[PDB]
């Protein structure tokens, strides 16, 4: 879920682009401290935010995770990524959660929307908001 100081695009960047350590246990502390729980799994794409914005310009397709949405876009090329999986869940001390890390080279599908009018920078009228699938 999204903390209130984020737009959807800023939250996408925080969860899926800004991997603050190459180790999942460390990188996941940021997400988990913002969500107040240990997220069970999460992908970080080793690409730039601008590259994702350009994927939002690729043809629209149906989102595989929800057949009623048509705001998804295929990456066209594969990228390197790291997928983090929770190995150790620490209910009453989220900083003690630990993760496994899996490196891969995969395509991705992102949902994009119009930016948040009040809070997102006008530089990018169209922004990624959800990571629908890795393939
Ligand atoms: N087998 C597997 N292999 C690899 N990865 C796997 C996997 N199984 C699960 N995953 C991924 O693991 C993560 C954890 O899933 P899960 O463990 O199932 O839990 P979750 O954290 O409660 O769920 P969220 O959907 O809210 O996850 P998120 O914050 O990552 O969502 P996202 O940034 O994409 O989206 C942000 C928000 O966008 C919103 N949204 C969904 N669809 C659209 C859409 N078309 N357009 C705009 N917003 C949309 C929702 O509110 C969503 O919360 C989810 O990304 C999932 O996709």
């Amino acid at each position: 879920m999204k903390p209130p100081q984020f737009t959807w695009a800023q939250w996408f960047e925080t969860q899926h682009i800004n991997m603050t350590s190459q180790q999942c246990t460390n990188a996941m502390q940021v997400i988990n401290n913002y969500q107040r729980r240990c997220k069970n799994q999460n992908t970080f794409l080793l690409t730039t935010f601008a590259n994702v914005v350009n994927v939002c310009g690729n043809p629209n397709m149906t989102c595989p995770s929800n057949k009623t949405r048509k705001n998804c876009h295929h990456s066209g090329s594969q990228v390197p990524l790291i997928h983090c999986n929770l190995t150790t869940p620490s209910p009453q001390n989220i900083s003690n959660c630990r993760y496994a890390q899996t490196p891969a080279n995969m395509f991705y599908i992102v949902a994009c929307d119009n930016r948040d009018q009040r809070r997102d920078p006008p530089q990018y009228p169209v922004v990624p908001v959800h990571l629908d699938r890795i393939i």
